[PDB]
């Protein structure tokens, strides 16, 4: 279908074990012949006719037989409704949870595309900073053909610095992907936890007292007392079997009522907080991406002030100090650490690993 | 103080590294003599007097000296304000985060006491179920002195079943504690993540163009041009040094404005979602506790129907089947699994491990 759930998430949604039905089975209540009953059309109308207001004969074995059959039908119907109630509870949860899943993965892609949009953009902050304030670092003498050579030496430092921006774009791409993978993994966990939570809290009222009483009257009347054949008050048996069916109807309406009213309150309180924290998953991923970009912005400024200061103070060693600073601090960039100017200063003191081995 | 933070959480709040100041230092801008300036009272009034509307002499070396000193003071003041702005940003975050921490641990104890309240309550569901419907499982004969022996055999089964309730209380206590430890650990992580997030997003405007220009005029005037001693337009130097100070004031107000207005918007959006998901931590812990209690309620009902069915069908083997069912399924209880009646049925078939070795 249009399902976006991963492999293991659809497994957790597919399972139907957590909501467990603890009601008495038919085999504990009725005989195998009574389970395989399926009454004829006339037998049904005879049962339905007991609810009609009437005066009963002191010995009406036809109506007394319908009173026994009414209990068998009432129990069989009660069991079917209970299964349907449970099967209806499972079905609603899957529909609720799959809908929240697909709704959440949809917005996740919107966030994913939005994060890659800003991460593909190249870092120009270092170039802009030097370009706007390079004049305030030129020497005081400012001879005609002396400033042109200072600008050429500056360009060697700036080109060496843009290699750090190139490293920064490589890192922010890798981090953005790691951010996205955390986001989806989190959404997966929310959907998993939500489905199990709704099932885990389903605690319907028990139906033992209603079922056990109905199966006992059947056991008493059918073979021990043989009430239908002996002279016994028919109005007593009809009144007994009628209140027994209503006790079953009360129990089922009490159970279905819990599923419709009280249990539904729980599932909404779950779904709300589930929906709430998915919204947080989005906002969290966005601020993580922002915080990463801020770390790169910090490094460019520190490099910019490192370049401009060394360009004025040590214009002879500037290009070499810039190269050594960028190479010896780039490892800090890929390890996700910050790049302080103290680190840039102390790094320019040492030779790069590339020039030591001679790889370059 | 009244701090409830754990050991490692107060460490994360105490650190002040993540907000990094990248502004130009005084040593890159001024001479060591200019840093150690501390002007006399008359020198200050001379500087402040340049802003007064007046017509300047074509060569006023007294006012021109104050113009140079005004830049030195303007830079020194700018650096102090920038440090204070950062130190003010760190201070507000700690106050904001410690407050949210203590506010959250307070409600956590309220939840902790509330969960232990319901977990200390003993499980009586199995006893209640049998007590209300035991009559509907007595045999049909119902001889005078035959039902009294059936009740005694039932009591042996019920007492054996209350050992499972005793195991259930042991588990729900252990799980409730595990729930509480997860809750506090989660609150710890939220507080940690919140503090670092606010620091990680602080990205103030740079002050390079404003500082570099002011230090350059000082370098030009002081020793290269010697403007104060040579006949040079005084109104030109005052107008130059006045616009330089205002460029510094604009930059500081632009930086402080970001901290007060734009960065504060970020920290509130963080704090809100931080506060939001802590509320979820509470509601999550409560539903986990509920879902545990539901699993125990399921086991009691399955045992209750297992006891009542075996009491009517197999009253001779009931007590032994009950004992074997409870012992062979109790391991499922402590492993956190559900106790289906199918499991209770299949477990009563095998002897208990205790009766095999003879430990009992």
């Amino acid at each position: 279908p249009g399902d976006r759930c991963p492999r293991h998430v659809a497994r957790i949604i597919a399972e139907n074990d957590p909501p467990i039905r603890c009601d008495l089975t038919l085999q504990e209540l009725l005989s195998e012949v009574q389970v395989d009953f399926e009454p004829s059309a006339s037998e049904v109308v005879a049962m339905e006719g007991l609810m009609d207001e009437q005066h009963f004969i002191p010995h009406d074995p036809h109506s007394k037989k319908a009173a026994v059959q009414s209990l068998v039908i009432a129990i069989k119907t009660a069991d079917l409704l209970l299964q349907m109630i449970h099967e209806n509870v499972k079905r609603d949860i899957r529909t609720t949870c799959i809908q929240m899943a697909n709704e959440s993965y949809a917005r996740a892609d919107i966030v994913r595309d939005s994060l890659i949009a800003a991460s593909q953009g190249k870092y120009t902050a270092l170039g802009k900073i030097v370009f706007h304030s390079y004049t305030n670092f030129m020497p005081v003498n400012a001879n005609e053909s002396e400033k042109r050579a200072w600008m050429e030496m500056l360009g060697e430092c700036t080109s060496h610095g843009n290699k750090l921006c190139e490293m920064a774009n490589a890192q922010v791409e890798q981090e953005t992907r790691d951010i996205i993978n955390i986001m989806f993994k989190n959404i997966d966990d929310v959907v998993t936890q939500t489905t199990r939570a709704m099932r885990g809290v389903f605690d319907p009222p028990d139906t033992v007292k209603a079922l056990s009483a109905a199966a006992q009257l059947i056991r008493v009347w059918e073979h021990d007392n043989v009430i239908n054949d002996q002279s016994v008050s028919t109005s007593s048996v009809v009144t007994a079997a009628l209140e027994a069916n209503e006790n079953l109807a009360k129990a089922l309406r009490d159970v279905s009522g819990y599923a419709e009213v009280q249990f539904n309150r729980l599932c909404l309180s779950i779904l709300t907080s589930a929906k709430e924290r998915i919204d947080i998953i989005y906002h969290s991923a966005r601020s993580q991406h922002l915080a990463c970009n801020v770390r790169m912005n910090v490094a460019q400024q520190n490099l910019a002030t490192f370049i401009l200061t060394n360009a004025r103070e040590r214009p002879n060693d500037a290009v070499i100090r810039t190269r050594r600073a960028v190479a010896n601090t780039g490892i800090l960039l890929f390890t996700g650490q910050h790049i302080t100017r103290d680190a840039l200063d102390k790094a320019a003191e040492s030779k790069s690993v590339e020039e030591i081995v001679g790889m370059s």
